């Protein structure tokens, strides 16, 4: 298997904006770990002071060394859990088929996803077919980066030779001391993210993304600070005037603690400062 936990390998800043409407201020319970000798286990959940029970998800990765099949059983209490199972057609090396029986898109049906291709921290290329019940929607994706450079393609490529409008592309440029990587979705969504370093123990980032005329605005600036090698700190600020901050450091033995702080400001809605608490027990 060559499909490690690198889902966040791509631009994270663009996703950072999600924090805006990600229910800022809540409790998070994380434990276990994926990377390990033999089997893997990842436990992640959340909870808050409301009129409902706590939420949690437990994923168990169990594989065998007799043929070449990976059995992933994920159970718990959340919007969806489903399951997953990795299988190889003929040659596992070069072409693998990961069955994603996870109902991510909670709408009210039997959603299903199936990944087909070859991934790798050094180079990822392949397509994925997901859908509800009707025909499976296949999409092409390829994430790879060269010496001081980056390249990412994402399109269904339904056509054979003719050019198709529906196609998302991303160009990354890693300069000596300047990070500039842009991307466009279906030649309609304008996305641009860059990163730069200020001090030896401080860095700043910027994320600018606009649409073709919608309320999906994604323009703003971010901050980064790594006072320590094990610890990590970051922040975010946009026209909304929202002061966001995220800290994460370890204890000593293994238990890691992640603290979050968000400060919004508006009159139309209820103003105030909120702080998030997240725990991680990997060791």
């Amino acid at each position: 298997m060559a499909v490690p936990p690198t889902y966040a390998d791509l631009g994270k800043s663009a996703r950072d904006v999600f924090t805006k409407g990600y229910g800022f201020g809540l409790i998070k319970l994380d434990l276990k770990t994926k990377s390990e000798n033999g089997l893997e286990f990842t436990s992640s959940g959340s909870a808050n002071t409301e009129t409902t029970k706590v939420t949690g998800s437990l994923e168990t990765k169990y594989r065998w060394t007799e043929y070449g099949l990976t059995f992933t059983v994920k159970w718990n209490t959340d919007n969806t859990l489903g399951t997953e199972i990795t299988v190889e057609d003929q040659l596992a090396r070069g072409l693998k088929l990961t069955f994603d029986s996870s109902f991510s898109p909670n709408t009210g049906k039997k959603n299903a996803k199936i990944k087909t291709g070859y991934k790798r921290e050094h180079i990822n290329l392949g397509a994925d077919m997901d859908f509800d019940i009707a025909g499976p929607s296949i999409r092409g994706a390829l994430v790879l980066g060269y010496e001081g450079w980056l390249a990412g393609y994402q399109m269904n490529f339904e056509t054979a030779k003719s050019r198709v409008t529906q196609s998302n592309f991303a160009v990354g440029y890693k300069t000596d001391e300047f990070q500039l990587h842009t991307n466009v979705n279906d030649g309609t969504e304008f996305g641009g993210s860059i990163y730069q370093k200020v001090n030896k123990k401080l860095e700043t980032a910027v994320n600018l993304a606009w649409t073709a005329g919608n309320s999906n605005t994604r323009f703003g600036i971010a901050a980064k600070y790594q006072i320590d090698p094990d610890a990590s700190f970051s922040a975010k600020v946009n026209n909304s005037s929202l002061i966001g901050l995220g800290y994460t450091q370890t204890l000593k033995p293994g238990i890691k603690l992640t603290l979050s702080a968000l400060l919004d400001g508006k009159n139309v809605n209820a103003g105030g400062h909120k702080l998030g608490l997240g725990l991680e027990f990997q060791a």
